[PDB]
């Protein structure tokens, strides 16, 4: 139907950086999250013109960006495009994926009326079943168990459809003609998602609606 | 402990002056490592360019409902205000944001030091204000706190007039600083500040660091 889990109430852009690719059972190194309310998602400027300007961001937000040690280190080409490098995370006192920062993303969660539906781009090939294993091996139950999730590239693809590559950034790009904005850190493309999830705010909501999914459901990329 | 390894910038917006016995309508924590802030490069020229914030760092900006409305002037000033918040869903001032304050906290290496502006006199006794409410016990109680004002009026004798946050940038910097009066604006504005000398900055912060359970309420 239209309202399988209600009306979401916030959306929390969401964005994972991590020790490499699918392939090398990778571990999470940063993690930014930005809970909007849906209200100033609808309240948003509407777009006009060409190109429209990068939206400006909701003024009321709550944002939470964590840096995290991993386990084992980065592989070349991702600490490369992240800035981040194991040692680096260490030596600055890092702590890893542990029950605290559960009880952190708990009590950052508690925060946010509910229903609440996480939203990353290509999280459901990537970033949810990530977090889905690093929060299993976790002895504090998941605190995403009653929120849900939401992939931005099939949103985007269903909203352009208002009769292509759909990366972060070609999307943006095509959108809007500036370029992105500190590409492969956490905060940096969770801004740009949120900008390009502000261009069709009111459809965005609908589709959201329509396809959230409970985050239990997201099979762990690995373990 | 004395040898501070975090800084954490720490800004407040509320719904007044303090006579009005205000409360807080958001707040922002940057923590950052001593290693991130001694390798931030030496301010040369005259300008200097605006520090590159450190790419390891910990953020947490949050708004909350206040229990009475903003007055007319901190809404101009700050953009929010009850009704708007309140319509958005958002908590008071309660014990589970004291939770997550205090896991948050407790990611960052210690000894840990608050770093505000005007702090001294405005954000440190409020934020006690507002823990005092709870019967969650006080999660900065093992913290430091420090007001960079007094910071910044040192390191600009060492060398050879206002001190709101504002004016100290452009004077650093010769630019206006951006998204003022808002939470996470005015801490990266702060941390621009403190990243001007960092290390007569932590020097400094090492002498006159404060325990925050010392700090007086501003009411109540
Ligand atoms: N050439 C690449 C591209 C991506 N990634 C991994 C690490 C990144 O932290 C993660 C997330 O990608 P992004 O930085 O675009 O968010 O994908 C990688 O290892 N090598
Ligand atoms: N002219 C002013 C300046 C400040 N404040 C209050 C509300 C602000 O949220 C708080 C903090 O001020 P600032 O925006 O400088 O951090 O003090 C106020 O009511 N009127
Ligand atoms: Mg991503
Ligand atoms: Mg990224
Ligand atoms: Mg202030
Ligand atoms: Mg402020």
């Amino acid at each position: 139907q239209t309202l399988p889990h209600g009306h979401m109430q916030t959306l929390i852009f969401l964005d994972l950086e991590a020790t490499g690719l699918p392939s090398s059972r990778p571990e999470v190194t940063e993690l930014c999250l930005l809970a909007v309310h849906r209200r100033a998602l609808e309240n948003t400027s509407i777009s006009q013109g060409h190109p429209p300007p990068v939206p400006r961001p909701p003024r009321v937000v709550d944002k939470l960006s964590l840096c995290i040690a991993p386990g084992k280190a980065c592989s070349p080409g991702a600490s490369e495009i992240t800035g981040l490098s194991k040692a680096e995370l260490e030596v600055q006192g890092r702590q890893r994926f542990d029950d605290n920062l559960a009880i952190l993303l708990r009590a950052f969660l508690q925060r946010q009326p509910q229903p609440c539906c996480l939203v990353a781009h290509n999280g459901d090939r990537y970033d949810f079943p990530l977090l889905q294993t690093e929060l299993a091996r976790l002895s504090t139950p998941s605190p995403l168990d009653g929120t849900f999730c939401v992939d931005s590239i099939a949103a985007l693809k269903a909203l352009e459809q208002a009769s292509k590559s759909y990366s972060l950034g070609s999307i943006y790009t095509r959108l809007y003609w500036q370029a992105p904005t500190d590409s492969h850190t956490a905060e940096g493309d969770v801004l740009t998602l949120l900008s390009i999830c502000q261009w069709k705010p009111q459809a965005l909501l609908q589709w959201v609606d329509e396809h959230a999914r409970p985050f239990s459901t997201v099979k762990p990329m690995y373990g």
